[PDB]
């Protein structure tokens, strides 16, 4: 790995190590006036396209590109299948820029073959809050891989973000790149045991027969926190206080405004689920998970694995274990087959007791143009989609 593209960028070399006394840009005093006003050049026959995710047909284009070409597991058994509705949610948060939703079309067919996106958010890293872009959904058509199109998309979005006087970004990826600020393994909790076996997600042994596996993962249909209920607009102030106060302990987290709390947490069916426990007009506990199904490649019986992904969870009237037990139950009540989580915040503390299994790799967290100490993933307090 020579990282010929990445070593041109303001990111740590593979062997850079910085102390906690270092928490600053690689390149400071940047000037918006000096940013290139020209679009990056694409190979002949391809063109930039600005996607309007609020237009159903453009959003469908992006949906099709990612359905066919996005992230797969290591066995190329499953492929993420973010819904069109979910995309609309993920990309139109407060003060989003349409111009940071960038496609690349093949001119001869008029088809989208590449995409990259960002949204703006304030990010607190080691107690310093910085306006950043949160980058996601980088995708190149499977037919056009290893042609160095991804550096083009990354340089063009970096240009458009710099035009807004933003000079840092946050992103995650399963591949190792220079250089993670933190690295968090994923774990899963089986809900529909038998389906997870049948599609090859989970396995059995002579010691764990099918019926024993179903008994091992069986959950009581009663909440530990009885009044946990879907979040409503009235709860926005309360969730802003409860989650805001909790997040301040972490080395890395988004600093949400009230408008951001309403966007990111008010529930949308098949997209985002937030439940709250109100006691005396105060929000005292919250659970939230989002829907990210995967397409099950070449399966006769099942086309989709319906997966809930843990988002932000806070308790002050129960244990974390009790709260996360209730999160699994609420995911089961909404028809999910499995509950997935990263070893961030307090999550790893409940994985053993709650019957989570360890997955097959890790999600690396990264900053662009930021020099700082790295840290264990329990100190991460942000989850990207
Ligand atoms: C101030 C603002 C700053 C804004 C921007 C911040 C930075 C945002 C950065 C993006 C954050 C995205 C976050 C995100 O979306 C979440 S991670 C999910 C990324 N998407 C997928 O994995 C979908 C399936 N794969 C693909 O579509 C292609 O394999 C992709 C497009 C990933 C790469 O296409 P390709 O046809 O396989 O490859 P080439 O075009 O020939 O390019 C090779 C170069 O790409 C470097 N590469 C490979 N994968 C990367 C990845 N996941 N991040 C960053 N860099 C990655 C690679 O190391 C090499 O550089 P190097 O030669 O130095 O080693
Ligand atoms: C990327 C990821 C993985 C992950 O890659 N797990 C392997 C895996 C198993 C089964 C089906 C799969 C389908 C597509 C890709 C991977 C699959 O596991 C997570 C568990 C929690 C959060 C995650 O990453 C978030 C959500 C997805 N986009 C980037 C940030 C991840
Ligand atoms: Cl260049
Ligand atoms: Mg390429």
């Amino acid at each position: 790995m020579d990282y010929k593209f990445w070593y041109t960028q303001p990111v740590p070399k593979i062997n850079d190590e910085f102390n906690e006394s270092v928490n600053e840009p690689f390149i400071s005093d940047n000037k918006v006036e000096d940013v290139r006003k020209d679009e990056y050049k694409l190979p002949p026959g391809y063109s930039w396209y600005v996607c309007d995710v609020k237009d159903e047909k453009d959003r469908s284009e992006i949906y099709t590109l990612l359905t066919d070409n996005y992230v797969e597991d290591d066995d190329n058994i499953f492929r993420f299948n973010y819904s069109a509705e979910f995309l609309l949610w993920a990309l139109t948060s407060p003060n989003y820029l349409k111009t940071w939703h960038i496609g690349v079309k093949y001119d001869a067919s008029n088809k989208l073959i590449g995409f990259i996106s960002a949204i703006p958010t304030d990010i607190c890293i080691h107690k310093r809050t910085i306006k950043m872009a949160e980058v996601n959904f980088l995708c190149v058509h499977k037919t056009l891989r290893s042609k160095r199109l991804a550096p083009v998309l990354i340089k063009e979005i970096t240009r458009r973000i710099n035009l807004e006087n933003i000079w840092q970004a946050i992103y995650t990826a399963g591949v190792y790149l220079p250089k993670p600020v933190s690295d968090a393994r994923y774990y899963h909790r089986s809900i529909n045991v038998k389906k997870l076996i049948e599609i090859g997600f989970s396995s059995l042994n002579s010691r764990l027969t099918m019926s024993r596996a179903i008994k091992l993962y069986r959950v009581e249909d009663t909440l530990n926190i009885k009044n946990m209920r879907l979040m409503k607009k009235k709860d926005v102030e309360g969730v802003h206080k409860l989650l805001g106060s909790y997040l301040e302990q972490f080395n890395l987290y988004a600093v949400f405004t009230k408008e951001e709390i309403a966007h990111w947490f008010l529930p949308i069916e098949n997209v985002i689920y937030t439940y709250v426990n109100e006691e005396n007009g105060k929000i005292k506990d919250m659970i939230s998970f989002y829907s990210l199904p995967s397409q099950i490649l070449g399966n006769d019986k099942y086309s989709t694995l319906n997966a809930a992904y843990s988002f932000y969870n806070v308790t002050t009237t129960a244990t974390f274990k009790q709260l996360m037990q209730d999160a699994i139950l609420l995911a089961k009540r909404n028809n999910f087959d499995v509950f997935n989580a990263l070893e961030v915040m307090q999550n790893k503390s409940v994985f053993e007791d709650l019957k989570f299994g360890e997955g097959d790799g890790s999600l690396k967290y990264y900053l662009y143009n930021w020099k700082c100490a790295s840290f264990a993933p329990a100190h991460v307090g942000i989850v990207l989609l």
